[PDB]
């Protein structure tokens, strides 16, 4: 039944279309000036409510479907399926960096051109910023990773702010600890995976529990199916309020089209050439085809700008057309999603090749391999804290030491960069599924 | 076994009224003097201890029986059943709300008298306040609808405060969005409806999770048996409390008294005309028998001033008592709650009529129906927010312009009305469980 | 098998040995100098995630364990045993304060020496503080008891901070409530015990509710078993971290040697003597065995000075290794961590008795008796707030008037005592798990 099979996909692009129409209409019919911030807030609003929406259920969704996931195959096959995925997202992510250093070499974005000019985005207030120590943030990281109570866990993680109690003299800024807000997804990962695990441990006291947790999860995929016919309003709405929250006539475009192009092109050869490739090497079956088959969920992270909020209907969009096993599926992508970031690594890695290529730095070989692997680990540094878009730059330019001077140039061109990124991440997550269940299959 | 069936009754009438003796003899004794703050404390501390054991069960309650109740019936009968609910609930607060016109318009409350001064009710601090647009109360209502997160929804409601990030030039504030304190029971309601919808949706795989939230809202109602048999005592020292924490010997009801009776008066119409002769019309059985089958929760109400508190009371003693369905008890007297304040929006119209009596205001026809339709839709508006007890009577005349410069006196006496708006939004949840269950019934 | 059962006896005793001997060495080396805070972070980090992990699961283990305990003896046999325990920790408590006051009266460790002087320690900051007052910190006991919501009570506790709210005249401080960071396990206890009384009060309804909380629980336990192998190393980690964060060569020591070895012996003979002794005049079983079988939890409270973290690796050892019943060991353990608290009572009592003893003051008969009730109330009322390690003893000086201008003298040497005193008092809730488990099994 093609013409209800693919209606969905019909529908999605046709709101990504619409929505950007309506956007670019109403900026040059006179967008703000004609709408007042009332009317900006109402006509964002439907994008508001489908991340509402989406951040409802991520919680529940992953945590009973890594509760139910874990505890289907014995200890010893998901350490392996474990390993062999961690692994697998690690050299996906590596490999979008390489490939990010590799065309921002190349294509030269920071070439003698307007972007040089660094005033008017900066102004002062890049240099003024927390200024978090890598030290720092792997620690938060691994305490985000065993939270200190669950509940508070569901929505807040630990973040390091940095005091003054240091007037005894040479003044110094020392760490202190204070939950802020965010969703501790990684910590309820870790718990629910170690959860599962316990309950395969046991044997008939743990039925009961893991059928609560699947019969749980069957109900919020059932939400996610009303969840997602609403999405094409709520994806229109907000890609017209985030073009009409800032003119794209042109003039960004022409600032930074080559550090922009870039960085798109790197996510489309990581997402249709590289992943494609690996998919047809292993498994032998047709990726162009799988990639089809997962057309909602892209374009639902091409509007959201979230791996969060695109993968209540990427699993079920997975678990349902494609041929993916249930377990594999649920083990797999939440842990695909708060982990690979492949398009993150990838546009990090390009942002400090092109501020390094602004100034004419050298970055030879060892600078090279240190953004690689400060971007590999960044890619799930940056994945516990949402606030933390392209925040997670300032600490890799700390530790290798390059002019952070301008790095507010990225944040007014941020939303639409962080749009592919979504899509490549929630990509390569199915990907790696895909493979590990034909790899579990054989 | 009528001594052993209406101990309770007589327990907490006689507690209301030995409180209200307690507190009279107390504030003519010395009150304050002879007590202090201290005592204050200790004096009012039952009822606030009342107030946290019945608030700490409306989460449990509420949550696990919409979701035993919304599957209970098919999604058909459900969705017919709730649109005339709504229907239902939006009739009897817009009928309210014309009778408090028609009472206000005929007393005249604001005549020429004491109430006309407010230099020491205001003292200029009325103006200053947040000044919330109704626009903005809309969507803080729908976004707590559709909450962010649940666990923070079992604690935190969305409240869109002001600040003043337009210094480029002609300063305006804009709304950012802050999660406050107080529970989103409307985004609880929510998405337990849906969850039981999905579950019924589901067959045999949401057997076990039906049964286990019967089985913990059964818990909690044996609770709520043991919170009952407390209540009077937390009922006497709260009312003692609460007119020992201000002198009524008569000053401000000899200031007030047209309104006040004004406001009673429209309850009590409501409360023993109105919905008793629409249950008569449609269910041909005795209204006033039921409504002394609920004497226990209206007398709580009267105390707390909350419907917060007194719906699991009253929950119990409609399943119990009345012969009223379970499930239709259970889908349909927490909407209730969230949803009818029927003496919410006929004070606060009342309110309004009298103040703009005072200072002689038009209000022809026009003006008439906007305040019952914001009334009617407010009703709504200030459910998901405790604290705004009348605070939504701003936003109301921000929308139609009237002065505000005297909103404060109604908080000197916003202790006395509310408690006969709480029992009166009681009721009327009850006569639309009544009303529905022999609709069903037939 | 001695070889595999004694292994992690004798793995925590040398954790314990060998992070003092690291400890001791980093700070005879250099220490700090040496080391930096960000390589002190990095070398306490291990036990702040042993910290992390051990907090993480009390809520689960506490709330799911009282449940399944509650509910396993009818409501008659319930009151029985929690009466009975609880004038077992009244007694225990009250013996331990005695204790402390002959000891520190015969010891006399406030004679004049070093310990007079405390400019360096108070410097004019330790009068300014909230200066709680007795019947404020009782009224938040017993509101952090019958929480507000059970969701916040998960990681907040109640707090009554002082504004200055009487600017009409004569400022005095008046209370307000704003809830604060800390979990509510008073509440959440007292909810759980409730809860599954309730759910012996129903009966089919109910069992698949108990199977659900014993089954998570399970669980719970079977994570309780890799953290406890984790352990060692956490706390090697957290004891070098403790011991180089302040000097230890001898000056505290020499400073306060009469004081910390009136604690300490106090603590062995409450331990060692008292405890076992009655344990030993009603099982009639050898009570210094039952304290080998329980090593491994006590040198856990040494190195962690929380009792809230030792919890669980105690309930699975006193279930596992000792033949205590499971039921009573739900039941009674975790009332036992949240109320008994022996050690806190006791060097409470020798902290206020040894402020006394200089400045020489009488404390003849009723102060001693003041000192002792006191004491016994706060070993509850310090439990609820984790943060007051110490700080309960400045209301009781408050209740009885001493100087409170010294007493920042023990916050340098709190760090030693605390670890001792949470030794006892889980030793105190298991010699009363034993003891009612014998006398249920009569
Ligand atoms: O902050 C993030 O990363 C940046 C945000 N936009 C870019 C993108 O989303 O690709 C990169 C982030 C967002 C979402 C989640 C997530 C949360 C719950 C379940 C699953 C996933 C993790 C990390
Ligand atoms: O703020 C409110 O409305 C005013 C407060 N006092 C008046 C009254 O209670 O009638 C009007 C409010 C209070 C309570 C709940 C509620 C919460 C949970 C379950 C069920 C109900 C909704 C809204
Ligand atoms: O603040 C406390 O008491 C002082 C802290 N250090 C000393 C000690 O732990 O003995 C005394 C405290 C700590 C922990 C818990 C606790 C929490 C959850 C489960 C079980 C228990 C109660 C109260």
């Amino acid at each position: 039944r093609c013409l209800r099979a693919n209606l969905l996909v019909l529908l999605t692009v046709v709101a990504v279309v619409a929505g950007v129409a309506l956007g670019l209409g109403v900026s040059g019919a006179g967008g703000a000036l004609a709408l007042g911030p009332e009317r900006l807030s109402a006509f964002v609003f439907p994008g508001e409510l489908l991340l509402r929406l989406l951040r409802m259920i991520i919680l529940p969704l992953v945590v009973c479907s890594l509760i139910g996931g874990a505890a289907s195959l014995d200890p010893g096959a998901l350490g392996r399926l474990g390993a062999w995925a961690l692994l697998f997202f690690l050299v996906t992510t590596l490999l979008a960096s390489a490939l990010g250093v590799g065309l921002a070499l190349a294509l030269q974005p920071g070439a003698a051109s307007a972007a040089i000019n660094a005033s008017v985005g900066a102004a002062g207030s890049a240099e003024n910023a927390p200024s978090k120590e890598v030290l720092d943030s792997f620690l938060d990281l691994a305490r985000n990773i065993f939270p200190s109570n669950l509940v508070s866990a569901a929505f807040r993680s630990y973040s390091t702010t940095y005091e003054e109690r240091n007037i005894t003299g040479t003044r110094v800024k020392v760490p202190v600890g204070q939950e802020v807000e965010g969703m501790n997804i990684l910590g309820l990962v870790v718990f629910a995976i170690v959860f599962g695990v316990a309950l395969r441990k046991l044997g008939p006291e743990g039925e009961l529990l893991i059928r609560f947790f699947n019969s749980f999860n069957e109900a919020t995929m059932v939400l996610v199916s009303w969840i997602m016919w609403y999405a094409p309003v709520g994806i229109m709405f907000l890609v017209a309020g985030k073009i009409v929250e800032m003119e794209d006539v042109g003039l960004l475009f022409a600032r930074l089209g080559k550090y922009i192009l870039c960085c798109l092109l790197g996510h489309a050869i990581h997402g249709l050439l590289v992943l494609p490739l690996i998919y047809f090497l292993f498994t032998r079956k047709n990726p162009y085809r799988f990639l089809w088959g997962i057309v909602t969920p892209l374009a639902t992270a091409f509007g959201t700008s979230s791996s969060s909020a695109t993968l209540p209907l990427m699993m079920k969009c997975v678990e349902e057309n494609n041929g993916v096993a249930k377990h594999i599926s649920r083990f797999i992508l939440p842990i695909g999603a708060t982990v690979n970031m492949d398009g993150a690594a990838l546009f990090q890695c390009v942002a400090a090749v092109f501020i390094a290529q602004l100034s004419q730095q050298s970055l030879d070989f060892v600078k090279i391999i240190t953004i690689l692997v400060t971007a590999t680990a960044s890619s799930v540094g940056a994945a516990g804290i949402p606030a933390g878009g392209v925040l997670t730059l300032a600490i890799i330019l700390e530790a290798v030491n390059l002019p952070v001077d301008h790095i507010s140039l990225i944040l007014a061109v941020d939303w639409l960069v962080d749009r592919s990124c979504t899509v490549l991440n929630v990509e390569g997550d199915a990907l790696g599924a895909g493979l590990l269940q034909n790899y579990v299959d054989r």
